[PDB]
């Protein structure tokens, strides 16, 4: 009956509140919360490989792939462990969050806890993007706010 | 070869970077870095059980414990995995941490990745204060400053 959190900030206005919440140590992640001060429409959002915010967001590393791949939607099979896809943002610039994942998780190989949660400037295009980059970063573009994954009560 | 880093972080002026180094799973940890803004003098320091910062350091809960055991100094037996005892701040604010502990770990049941570190208002009386609460926080007092320990590169 695993649960995480993590405090989404940065160096704008963009900020909020991300909950995990693993039921069963095999079984899937539900991922949910409120990220505000967002510019409307989509939103890239992604598990990246360190908890690391010595240097803001930027130190945060890559997407996290413990399995050397390609980066793709959460639909698809293949992409990154920490490929979560896009959010999407109201007008007044709040995002409900509301995504349930099978890749990520909160024990093992594949455990997101102590690395960094990113929402990200422009949309991710789930690596159909056709140019080099998107098969990498997805061309979500800079990094808003962020935050290191935790433990949670 | 596994290495974590924490940004510690608060309301007031209290602010640093602290490292954290593990060369073997069944090995000690080295615990290193820089915190600033403290008033001079000892400073209690501890890992809590929760990467939680949603209601500011307070969310982290209580001092590390799932060994069940009472509040104490690191050498002393009888303590809490995440009592690392006290921080030293010389008389322009600065604190230069360096400690080594063998209780604490990266990895395992031990594991204090994802949770928070915590720096603190008074000095940690190392369990021999005789009241009642010495015994659990040490006396130590407010939290200061605070991060989540994260995995790093
Ligand atoms: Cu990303
Ligand atoms: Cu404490
Ligand atoms: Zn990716
Ligand atoms: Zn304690």
């Amino acid at each position: 009956a695993t649960k995480a959190v993590c405090v989404l900030k940065g160096d704008g206005p963009v900020q909020g509140i991300i909950n995990f919440e693993q039921k069963e140590s095999n079984g899937p992640v539900k991922v949910w919360g409120s990220i505000k001060g967002l510019t409307e429409g989509l939103h890239g959002f992604h598990v990246h490989e360190f908890g690391d915010n010595t240097a803001g967001c930027t130190s945060a590393g890559p997407h996290f792939n413990p399995l050397s791949r390609k980066h793709g939607g959460p639909k698809d099979e293949e992409r990154h462990v920490g490929d979560l896809g896009n959010v999407t943002a109201d007008k007044d610039g709040v995002a409900d969050v509301s995504i349930e994942d099978s890749v990520i998780s909160l024990s093992g190989d594949h455990c997101i806890i102590g690395r960094t949660l990113v929402v990200h400037e422009k949309a991710d295009d789930l690596g159909k993007g056709g140019n080099e980059e998107s098969t990498k970063t997805g061309n979500a573009g800079s990094r808003l706010a962020c935050g290191v994954i935790g433990i949670a009560q």
